[PDB]
């Protein structure tokens, strides 16, 4: 999925709300929504990559855990786990230009077709 995607270096403005926003993340918790086990929330550390972004276009994925209403939920890049902002749950269609940085664990969708995460 990652074969073609393209690619650019992160802004410091950019890097810092994400890691403003991924760090708020975990920090926003409500709703347990327990449905056995394993269950667990969902967030990324920043790594090197972090810095670069990759872009392409791909369908995301949306499998929910956090609970069992529009929320925090675990996104999916073709055959990879990804992090896509609850608020492009509706911008996501068909097919979409994701740009996201590869993390510790996945890569954070920084920004997606017509929308961003910092805006």
């Amino acid at each position: 999925a990652f074969a073609d995607a393209q690619t650019r270096k992160l802004t410091p403005e950019e890097r810092s709300a994400v890691e403003n926003y991924l760090e708020s993340l975990t920090q926003v918790l409500q709703v347990p929504g327990p449905t056995g086990a394993s269950a667990a929330p969902i967030s990324l550390a920043l790594n090197a990559e972090s810095n670069n972004v990759m872009m392409l276009t791909h369908a995301i994925t949306r499998y929910g855990i956090s609970t069992d209403d529009p929320n925090k939920w675990r996104y999916y890049l073709d055959s990879v786990e990804v992090h896509l902002p609850p608020f492009w749950e509706q911008y996501i269609n068909d097919e979409n230009t994701v740009e996201l940085i590869h993390t510790d664990s996945l890569p954070l969708v920084i920004s997606l077709n017509g929308h961003t995460l910092q805006e």
